[PDB]
């Protein structure tokens, strides 16, 4: 009766859903007669089809998994999102968020991130030992690691691209490595182009990984979770992924290689984006603008419970999810988690889909699956990306 849309649908992320269910009872106990109705929708389905449709028709869920940047800006300007500054003041929470920028439109706040993310390279410390390689810090090191991994029968990069957004993760970072993080805002303001040779350098580097079989071959047939299977079952030396992936990686009778799992920032390439890491405060929950009194009370309770040090610590301890809020203790965690916090000290850039329009993101997904399938060249990809980028920029008016 009060709808709570989330994307925690995989069995592997059961602890994250169980936390949502705990939050849902606590809301119900706080608000008599309240009935919370959790609805899980697969991430890409929720974000790129279901929720955009509901927003256009004006009937979004009351509480919903929401992304900052482009998505929030679109629903704000359509009047769909509850402004959260009165509530944040009531609860004393506003300044326990180090970064709400993706959710701030004209100084006003329309969502709350539940996590801080980084994206980089998970690796198997025991496979690296076997191959007698150190952590690769630059491109030519990476090539050596990948060549030795493959020579020994390991997949260099566990990789699955049936879900198109997965292919864009390492890509994001590759073209930002070569062209700098300012390339992506440049795309939407018309001062940088997808076809520019410094952008293209990162695409060609990605294609080199394809051409050498360092990105897992046959990946177009595999759903996102399959790259995590390959890595956690010890078949791949590395996997480029987000920090949220540890919720599916390192516990119990699934994971051969739990303690020898590590993480490093992607090697430098001698380009304008060296020394940076993909990360930010992008994903959390938004709230319908159409809330009545019980509904608002439920949303306030949800905020009070979810955005607390108790729940932030719980999801860190249980599932490795890095906190979006300021914490008191935060101590005692898996090595891979130290290594991620370590790697997050670098200069940061947000995911490209927080900056570009939906149509551009969708086109990059489809273009990369064609590139992975050998059905488009890098030249064709960037030509098409730039045309769509021009159209999107014009349609912003
Ligand atoms: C709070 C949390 O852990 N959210 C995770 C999401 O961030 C993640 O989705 C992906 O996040 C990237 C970083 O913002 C985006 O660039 C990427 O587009 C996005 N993917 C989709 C399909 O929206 C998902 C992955 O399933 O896990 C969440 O738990």
């Amino acid at each position: 009766t009060v709808s709570l849309r989330h994307t925690q649908v995989r069995d592997d992320v059961r602890l994250r859903l169980k936390m949502l269910e705990d939050i849902a009872q606590r809301m119900e106990a706080a608000v008599p007669g309240l009935r919370v109705e959790l609805e899980g929708v697969e991430d890409k389905v929720n974000r790129f089809e279901k929720l955009p449709a509901e927003m256009a028709a004006g009937n979004p869920p009351k509480i919903f998994d929401l992304f900052g940047g482009t998505d929030t800006a679109k629903y704000v300007k359509a009047g769909r999102l509850l402004e959260l500054t009165p509530i944040l003041n009531e609860l004393g929470l506003k300044d326990k968020f180090p970064n709400l920028q993706e959710f701030t439109v004209d100084g006003k706040i329309y969502g709350l991130p539940t996590a801080y993310f980084v994206e980089g390279v998970f690796y198997n410390k025991q496979i690296f030992k076997q191959l007698n390689v150190d952590v690769p810090r630059r491109w030519e090191d990476l090539m050596d690691v990948a060549a030795k991994a493959k020579a020994s029968g390991f997949v260099p990069f566990a990789f699955a691209s049936s879900d198109g957004w997965v292919a864009n993760m390492m890509l994001n970072t590759l073209w930002v490595r070569t062209a700098g993080d300012d390339s992506v805002p440049g795309f939407v303001r018309g001062t940088r182009r997808w076809t520019d040779p410094d952008v293209a350098d990162g695409f060609k580097r990605y294609d080199t990984l394809l051409k050498k079989g360092y990105l897992q071959e046959g990946s177009l047939g595999q759903k996102y979770a399959e790259q995590q299977y390959a890595f956690r079952e010890g078949r791949a030396a590395m996997m480029f992924d987000g920090s949220w992936a540890s919720a599916a990686l390192v516990d119990a009778g699934k994971t051969k290689i739990a303690e020898d799992i590590g993480f490093f920032s992607f090697p430098d390439v001698g380009g304008k984006g060296d020394g940076m890491i993909n990360g930010g405060y992008s994903n959390g929950y938004g709230f319908s603008a159409s809330l009545n009194e019980r509904e608002k009370k439920a949303a306030v309770e949800f905020i009070k419970i979810m955005y607390s040090e108790e729940m932030q610590k719980r999801q860190l301890k249980e599932s490795g999810i890095l906190p979006a809020m300021k914490l008191s203790d935060l101590s005692g965690v898996h090595p891979v988690i130290r290594e991620m916090i370590q790697a997050s000290e670098l200069r940061q850039f947000p995911a490209f889909d927080s900056i570009v329009q939906a149509k551009v993101r969708e086109t990059l997904e489809m273009c990369m699956q064609e590139l992975i399938g050998g059905r488009m060249t890098v030249e064709q990809v960037l030509d098409k990306m730039q045309k769509v980028q021009e159209d999107a920029n014009r349609d912003m008016k």
